[PDB]
This record gives structure tokens, C-alpha cells and sequence, in this order.
């Protein structure tokens, strides 16, 4: 007899009271179908069955399941099933999914094959005809012209439920942002298009109900030099500075202008060649549209120039800014030596332009969109049962979902997007296009991508926590993906011959990055190095550097003079001007203010059961070898912790947002 382990997956919906039938594909043969309890498999719940065939069947290949309807249509989560055959031998069948129903279900055991590996029919078969669903299944979709190709669904529920939220309404934009703003005490604002807010001061009462640890200094030091440089290298969007290695001619400063700001007795060009001068340049931005959604609220862009210096202390702080990208006499580079106001409106239009960048390319393009072509090359290209899907799949969990539902409410057209940024209404698109010319498979490299901006030396800048904790997390990755490669693959030249390794790589560079030449991601891989640099980049972006640049929203955001969504009036274009009247007219009104603040707020919450880096509750990996390198890999991340915990102790302002304790495996939210 057999001993058939059944278990239903936890999440809300997860129990079926439909019939299921089971039958097991052996060499020698197959058993008939068996229906399984007639009764409930209920969420959580674990049913064992004692199972006696008509015919030895030898080894046990497959086993099938099939789910008939009973009443109406019921979702059924298998996470697996287990046997314990006759001659007492005991195997796992790794299934985590839906079944709707629809189709049969059909499961190896959980040892991971190659395809080489498989020689008989009987497995073969199944191989093919699992990735000839898969590919049915999951398909490429153009979403926007010159985007990253996307899922062929243009909604949450049109999605296979396989890679649908355990909830429709679970994680949702329009819900989660209502939410938020009813829990900041802040809903009573959510139509107040056009009330400015009467000063600083009448914000704050608003503020100081919902502040946390870092918006509340921001809100007591944003107007600061240190506090405004800082960010770009610890704040939520620390991926724009690099080092100047000479000054641009579309920036005519001078050493007369900044020399109050220096402070080692050079001239403003022997600090470029000491290294000392960085910048932060928003080309991008120059010439995107401005949201024009709202005809009574006029909504303005500009393209900084940042210029910014090391100081004595090893601080890096502002000294010129240039709102706009072609000099001019309209086109002042404003300084710390002008009128209060002037200096501190220019600082806070660059503050509105890092938001742009951030939410739209650092954080849309380059962690979401990338991570869900990765994701939908999993699927269409590996079967279950290879190693790389089994590594991967918890580094995609509701990737797919999520950006889903963003193209169906956030950033569609007249999505939630559009209320409160500037970008909002087809600039933000214009964004990714643009940005999307320039993304290369190097600028995902993380160690490459510090050294490309020339801010790798941990001697000359010391006070880059994003660069340090990012480099351990990196390393601990690219360790770990290493001892899987080399378990699986015993050269490079079974890199170099697995066929869906080859075409997985294919669809990501053909379809996901639009077969761009420029992209600079592999076409092929041909060694075991390289597979693991690859299969790096893809969990790092998913997981670190997703929490990097998305948990830290409400910290640096909330106090939304540090963070302008949008700008009512264009850029000063004159000196001596300026008033702080006009500034609060010119920052978002109260309406606008109310939706920035319940977006970033709902961004960066963690669920309750979040899964974080390393935690891999599902067991698609079973066998010892493997388990025993993810193992490795949790103490790694452990250490990691540590060092982190230590390094943060001795700050004004802990960085906290590289800690693995706090790191997705996916991109969830
Ligand atoms: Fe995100």
C-alpha cells in the first residue's frame, strides 16, 4: 500500500470542497484514479490516505491530480504531496500552486533535473508539454511603446491564479491608499485640490500626529546643507550622485561664486582634480511633460544641476544648483551665500526632481519592471523541476501581481498616479522610455555600478552606508547562487548546453529588454561564473535593492517640503525674489499632500508574514546538499546583521534599510 500525504495551503482561500482524484505514473505503470475523502480539504489542513494498487507500478515518476466540481468553482492551494511506497521509500512532490479545476495537475518528485538528466519518455513528455502550458500560460504583452516587455494581461483577475495575490483585494492601490490616509488622520483632505496649506506651521499640526523616527528629524533639520546631502547617499534614493572628474560647460560656476563654501584654500577646479567635487545632473527630466490632468492646478518640472562638495569633515554638502539645464540670465545658479530663501527653494526644487527619478525610474523601471522580466522568463522557459526555477521562484513571488495591479490603478491613465505628482499623466512614461535607452545589464551589477559613479572608495567617502551594506549583501548572494551553480552544474560546459538555461537568458534579452544591442545583457551563458553573476543580479535587484530604494518612502517623504510630488509654480528664474509665502504656495496643497502621504505610507509597510531574505518556507529545493548551501547563506546574512546593528549604533541616523532582517525576497509592494 501506499501512503498518500496531501497538504492544503494556509492562506484565506486555500480549502476546496470539490472531489480529487489521484493517480501515480510508474515505470512498470499506472494506478487507476482515486477519489480522495469526497469530503473537505480545509486551509491548513494536512490528509493522509492509505492507498492499495492493482499493479506494481516500480518507480513512481509522476504523480496526477485532478480537481471536479462539487457546487461551484473552488480554488484548491496543493503546497505538495508525499508518498511512502511499498518497498518504504519515502518521496516528495513540491507542488505550490492553484488548481482551479480547469487541468490536470501533474508533479515530479522534488530532486532537480536538467534536462539532460531525463532520457525516458515517460519524463520527457512531461518536460514538454509542461513548458508548452507555460508558454500558452504566461505571455509577452507591450504595455507602453518603448517599455520592458510585460505580462499579456491588462488586469489583476486576468492573470493565471498561480501568480495572482492570495486575496484580489489583499494588496490593492485604491484600497491600501484609503486605508492609509484613514489611519493618518488625514481623509478629511483627500478632495482638497485647491487649498494650499495656510503655512509650515499648519502642515506640522498635521505632521506631527503621524510622524516616525526619521521624518520627525527630517522635519526638525530638512532646511539644513548636511541633511539635503546626506540623502543622496543615505536617503531613499542614494543611487544619482557621482564623483565630478571635471566640471560641465553647461554649468559656468565659478570659484568666486562657491569660494565661501570651500574650504582647503584650492580653486574650485583643483578640488574636481582632488576628487572633492560630485554632482547630481536630472538630464532626464529636461523636456517630460507636466501633469495636465487637473485644468485649474497648473504643475511644474525643472532639470537640476547639483553641484556638491566633500568638505573638511568628510560631509558631503550642496554649493551651486542650476534649476534648469541650458545656462542663462533667466537660468540663475543659485548658492548658500543667497537670500535665505532663494538658496532654500532652489534645495527644494532638486529634492521634488530626486522623487521623480526616484519613483518612476529607480524604483518602477529598475527594480520593478526588471525583476517581473526576469520572473515571466522563469516561467515561460523553466519547468518546475529545474534548479533554477526552484532558486528563483521565491525571488519573483507576487512580482507579477503587483506590477499588475499598478498598470490597472496607479499608473495607468487617470490612475491614482495622476492626483498628486507632476510627472503624472504621460511624463512619467516619457521617464521610463527615455531611461530605458540607457538601462544596461552592468548597471545592475551592483560592485560595477559603484565603481561606474566613481563613489567606491570607502577611504575617501566613508559615510556611504548604501554602498557598504549593499556590497555584503551582494557578496552573500553571489556566494550563495555560486554553491547552488556548482551542485547542479559540474562545468561550464553543462552551462553552456542546457537548453532552457540558454532560453530563459533569450527571452529576458530578446523580449524583456526589446533585443536592445546596447542592453549589454548576455544572449548566452556559457560558464558557471557567469551563471551565477546572472542569477545575482536578478535575486539582488528583487530583494535588496527593491527594500533600499522602496522602505525608506515615509521616512524621507512624509515631511513633504524634503519631497515634493509636484510644484505649483514654475522655477524662480530671478534672485532676491522669493518669500516663504510663496513657497508654501508653490509646495502641493493639502488634497495633493493627503495622496502622497497615504502612498508612501502603504508602500512601505511590511505584511505581517513577510518573507525575508533567505526565508524559504516552501521546499521546492529537498535534497540535503542544497539545503545545507541555504543554510550557509542564512548565517551569511546573520553575520551581516550584525555588523549592520554594530555600524548603526555610532550614528546620528541609523541605515537601516540594507538589513537582511528587513529584506524581501521579492518585489511584493
Ligand atoms: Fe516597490
Amino acid at each position: 500500500s501506499y501512503t498518500v500525504t496531501v497538504a492544503t495551503g494556509s492562506q484565506e482561500h486555500a480549502g476546496t470542497d470539490d472531489y480529487i482524484y489521484l493517480s501515480l505514473v510508474g515505470s512498470a505503470g499506472c494506478s487507476e484514479k482515486h477519489l480522495l475523502d469526497k469530503g473537505s480539504f480545509e486551509r491548513g489542513a494536512v490528509d493522509s490516505y492509505d492507498v492499495t494498487v492493482d499493479e506494481e507500478l516500480g518507480e513512481i515518476q509522476l504523480v496526477r491530480i485532478e480537481k471536479r466540481k462539487y457546487g461551484s468553482n473552488d480554488d484548491w492551494y496543493l503546497k505538495y504531496i508525499t508518498l511512502k511506497t511499498p518497498h518504504g521509500d519515502y518521496i516528495e512532490f513540491p507542488c505550490y500552486r492553484w488548481i482551479t479545476g480547469d487541468v490536470e495537475v501533474v508533479l515530479r518528485d522534488g530532486r532537480a533535473k536538467l534536462a539532460r538528466d531525463d532520457q525516458i519518455h515517460i519524463l520527457k513528455q512531461h518536460r514538454r508539454k509542461e513548458l508548452e502550458t507555460r508558454q500558452k500560460q504566461y505571455r509577452w504583452m507591450e504595455w507602453n511603446p518603448g517599455f520592458p516587455l510585460s505580462i499579456d494581461a491588462k488586469c489583476h483577475k486576468d492573470l493565471p491564479r498561480d501568480i495572482q495575490f492570495d486575496s484580489e483585494k489583499g494588496v490593492d492601490f485604491v484600497l491600501n491608499y484609503s486605508k492609509a490616509m484613514e489611519n493618518l488622520f488625514i481623509n478629511r483632505f483627500m478632495h482638497m485640490f485647491q487649498s494650499s496649506w495656510n503655512d509650515f506651521a499648519d502642515f506640522e499640526k498635521i505632521f506631527v500626529k503621524i510622524s516616525n523616527t526619521i521624518s520627525e528629524r527630517v522635519m526638525n533639520h530638512w532646511q539644513e546643507d548636511l541633511m539635503f546631502g546626506y540623502q543622496f547617499l543615505n536617503g531613499a534614493n542614494p543611487v544619482l550622485i557621482r564623483r565630478c572628474t571635471e566640471l560641465p560647460e553647461k554649468l559656468p560656476v565659478t570659484t568666486e561664486m562657491v569660494e565661501c563654501s570651500l574650504e582647503r584654500q584650492l580653486s574650485l577646479e583643483q578640488e574636481v582634480q582632488q576628487g572633492n567635487i560630485f554632482i547630481v545632473d536630472f538630464e532626464l527630466l529636461d523636456g517630460i511633460d507636466a501633469n495636465k490632468t487637473d485644468p485649474c492646478t497648473l504643475q511644474f518640472l525643472a532639470a537640476p544641476i547639483c553641484l556638491l562638495y566633500k568638505n573638511l569633515a568628510n560631509k558631503i554638502v550642496p554649493i551651486a544648483i542650476q534649476l534648469n539645464q541650458i545656462p542663462g540670465d533667466e537660468n540663475p545658479i543659485f548658492l548658500p551665500s543667497d537670500a535665505k530663501y532663494d538658496w532654500l527653494l532652489a534645495k527644494i526644487w532638486v529634492r521634488s526632481s530626486d522623487f521623480h527619478v526616484h519613483q518612476t525610474i529607480t524604483h518602477l523601471l529598475r527594480t520593478h519592471l526588471v525583476s517581473e522580466v526576469f520572473g515571466i522568463a522563469m516561467y515561460r522557459q523553466l519547468p518546475a523541476v529545474h534548479p533554477i526555477f526552484k532558486l528563483l521562484v521565491a525571488h519573483v513571488r507576487f512580482t507579477i501581481a503587483i506590477n499588475t495591479k499598478a498598470r490597472e490603478q496607479l499608473i495607468c491613465e487617470c490612475g491614482l498616479f495622476d492626483k498628486a505628482n507632476a510627472t503624472g499623466g504621460g511624463g512619467h512614461v516619457q521617464m521610463v522610455q527615455r531611461a530605458m535607452k540607457d538601462l544596461t545589464y552592468a548597471s545592475l551589477c551592483f560592485p560595477e555600478a559603484i565603481k561606474a559613479r566613481g563613489m567606491e572608495s570607502k577611504e575617501d567617502i566613508p559615510y556611504y552606508f548604501y554602498r557598504d551594506d549593499g556590497l555584503l549583501v551582494w557578496e552573500a548572494i553571489r556566494t550563495f547562487t555560486a554553491e547552488v551553480v556548482d551542485i547542479y552544474y559540474e562545468g561550464d560546459q553543462v552551462v553552456e548546453e542546457d537548453p532552457e538555461l540558454q532560453d530563459f537568458v533569450n527571452d529576458v534579452y530578446v523580449y524583456g529588454m526589446r533585443g536592445r544591442k546596447s542592453s549589454g545583457f548576455p544572449k548566452s551563458v556559457k560558464s558557471r561564473e557567469q551563471l551565477s553573476e546572472y542569477l545575482t543580479v536578478v535575486i539582488f535587484t528583487a530583494s535588496a535593492q527593491h527594500a533600499a530604494v522602496n522602505f525608506g518612502q515615509y521616512d524621507w517623504a512624509s515631511w513633504i517640503p524634503n519631497a515634493p510630488p509636484t510644484m505649483r509654480a514654475p522655477p524662480p528664474t530671478a534672485k532676491g525674489v522669493v518669500t516663504i509665502e510663496q513657497i508654501v504656495d508653490t509646495l502641493p496643497d493639502r488634497g495633493r499632500s493627503c495622496w502622497h502621504l497615504g502612498a508612501v505610507w502603504a508602500l512601505s509597510q511590511f505584511q505581517e508574514n513577510e518573507l525575508f531574505l533567505g526565508m524559504y518556507p516552501e521546499e521546492h529545493f529537498i535534497e540535503k546538499p542544497v539545503k545545507e548551501a541555504m543554510a550557509r547563506f542564512r548565517k551569511n546574512l546573520e553575520a551581516i546583521v550584525s555588523v549592520i546593528a554594530e555600524r548603526n549604533e555610532n550614528l546620528q541616523l541609523p541605515y537601516y534599510y540594507l538589513d537582511p532582517d528587513r529584506i524581501p525576497n521579492s518585489v511584493a509592494i
